[PDB]
């Protein structure tokens, strides 16, 4: 199923996710719906809290053939180094992009879709994607890094877009 993605300024985007107790068929359903939703809106990453499911689950797929699926359940940042930034987007902040400071390299521990643990070292776009999605799980958005003026301007942009998109 395709789930509805929340937009700012929805307050449910600020909730802190609980860890997944047990990776069972209900969780695997959520993972599958999250991928379906992410591909349907043309995203490369999605956190559970974006679809109003407040558990520590993330899906990523940067591939163009939509077949290098990455699932992070209960991710844990083990180490990070360096600093970078690209203009990030987000399905919760429609059509807005902004450069945000990130670590360049990241090492995480997570569970996969089967509930088996794995470690992953990432750099480049992947490292940035993981950090952006892990932020979502503790109620952080990429706009939080920007000036108050930039933040307001982003909010207004989105509110205006949702105002027009709802036609009637
Ligand atoms: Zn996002």
């Amino acid at each position: 199923s395709v789930l509805q993605v929340l937009h700012i300024p929805d307050e449910r985007l600020r909730k802190v996710a609980k860890p997944v107790e047990e990776v069972n068929a209900e969780i695997q359903r959520i993972v599958d719906d999250m991928f379906e939703t992410m591909y349907a809106e043309e995203g490369i990453g999605l956190a559970a809290t974006q679809v109003d499911i407040h558990q520590r689950i993330i899906v990523i797929d940067v591939s163009e053939n939509r077949d290098e699926r990455l699932v992070l359940i209960n991710p844990e940042l083990l180490e990070k180094s360096g600093e970078t930034g690209i203009e990030e987007g987000c399905l919760s902040i429609p059509e807005q992009r902004a450069l945000v400071p990130r670590a360049e390299k990241v090492k995480i521990r997570a569970l996969d879709r089967d509930g088996k643990p794995f470690e992953l070292e990432a750099d480049g776009l992947l490292a940035i994607c993981i950090q952006h999605e892990m932020d979502h799980l503790v109620g952080k958005l990429f706009m939080d890094y920007l000036s108050p003026l930039k933040q307001q301007r982003i909010r207004q942009k989105v509110e205006k877009l949702d105002r027009l998109k709802a036609r009637a």
